[PDB]
């Protein structure tokens, strides 16, 4: 079954009051809601009211469904709380510098969408699943973890006063409910690689049209992982304080893996850490830069989301340069 939040937990959420001076950092792509974890759940609803207006939702309903979300999520390294609400604030500025793009409905599925996208995650890779057949590869053979995520999203809605989007007429239900599917799987990083490459294509023989559906699809799919990743987009300090968390959740399947007895790719070894820099060098060049670098030229208001990827490049290429300062 799922975990259901308290009458304390929702009720204290309703008459949660943002405070003033944080409306207008929450507009910025490069807002980081690190220092501020008591009020997480207000800034999800803060910000379905900002995209969607103050009656999108039935607040009670909203409320129950947004506490219940929060503790489905594990008590893992990364794919925790934070991160879903982190994912769903990038997909909230990206929405809001892009507003009437998008319909409604998008809007309400993205932002549902990015809340629930890691839900229950164990710390696991689909790499991990697969080669140690778990239960869960047998039943979702491509797309593991993410194909569980929007099961498990289908099953919070499907609560007792849980269900957000009951009120929708019959085929908005049907669509807002596929658009959340897709957005959930288009998380899976395996298929990002493809859907970058159609998408750069379209882009530069101009055929890339966001009234053709298949296009419309496509282009979420990258908005998807560009919100995933957003971790590469913060001031360089947070960016190189969630790396630091990412890498904490790898080594811990790294040395389940050493348990096992399979010595595990480097990236997950906690034995080799001076591989780190130029693992990320790899991972911008290969994954980070190229994904925001198309998501500008399809979405220019999300150039911002590059200029930092770019600034956090210069940052790990001065690491392996030897002259970083700091720490902590
Ligand atoms: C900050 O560097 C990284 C961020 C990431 N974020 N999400 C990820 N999902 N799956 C993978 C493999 C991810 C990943 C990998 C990174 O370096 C290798
Ligand atoms: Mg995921
Ligand atoms: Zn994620």
């Amino acid at each position: 079954h799922m975990s259901i939040c308290t009458s304390e937990e929702w009720q204290g959420l309703m008459q949660f009051t943002l405070p003033v001076r944080l409306c207008k950092e929450i507009e910025l792509f490069h807002f980081d809601i690190g220092p501020f974890e008591n009020m997480w759940p207000g800034i999800f609803v803060y910000m379905v009211h900002r995209s969607c207006g103050t009656s999108c939702f039935e607040l009670e309903k909203l409320c129950r469904f947004i506490m219940s979300v929060k503790k489905n999520y594990r008590r893992v390294p990364y794919h925790n709380w934070k991160h879903a609400v982190t994912v769903a604030h990038c997909m909230y500025a990206i929405l809001q510098n892009n507003h009437t793009l998008f319909t409604d409905l998008e809007r309400k599925g993205l932002l549902i969408a990015c809340l629930c996208h890691d839900l229950d995650h164990r710390g696991f890779s689909n790499s991990y699943l697969q080669k140690f057949d778990h239960p869960l590869a047998a039943l979702y053979s491509t797309s593991t973890m993410e194909q569980h995520h929007f099961s498990q999203t289908v099953s919070i809605l499907q609560l007792e006063g849980h269900n957000i989007f009951s009120t929708l007429s019959s085929s908005e239900y049907e669509q807002v409910l596929e658009i959340i599917r897709k957005a959930i799987i288009a998380t899976d990083l395996a298929l990002y690689f493809g859907n970058r490459k159609q998408l750069e294509e379209m882009y530069q023989t101009g055929s890339l049209n966001l009234n053709n559906q298949s296009h419309r699809d496509r282009v979420i799919g990258l908005m998807m992982t560009a919100c995933d990743l957003c971790s590469v987009t913060k001031l360089w300090p947070v960016t190189k304080l969630t790396a630091n968390d990412i890498y904490a959740e790898f080594w811990a399947e790294g040395d389940e893996m050493k348990k096992l007895g399979i010595q595990p790719i480097p990236m997950m070894d906690r034995d080799k850490k001076d591989e780190v820099p130029q693992g990320q060098l790899g991972f911008y060049n290969a994954v980070a830069i190229p994904c925001y670098t198309t998501l500008t030229q399809i979405l220019p208001p999300t150039e911002p989301l590059l200029k930092a990827c770019r600034d956090n490049l210069s940052q790990w290429e001065k690491v392996i340069r030897g002259e970083e300062t700091a720490t902590w």
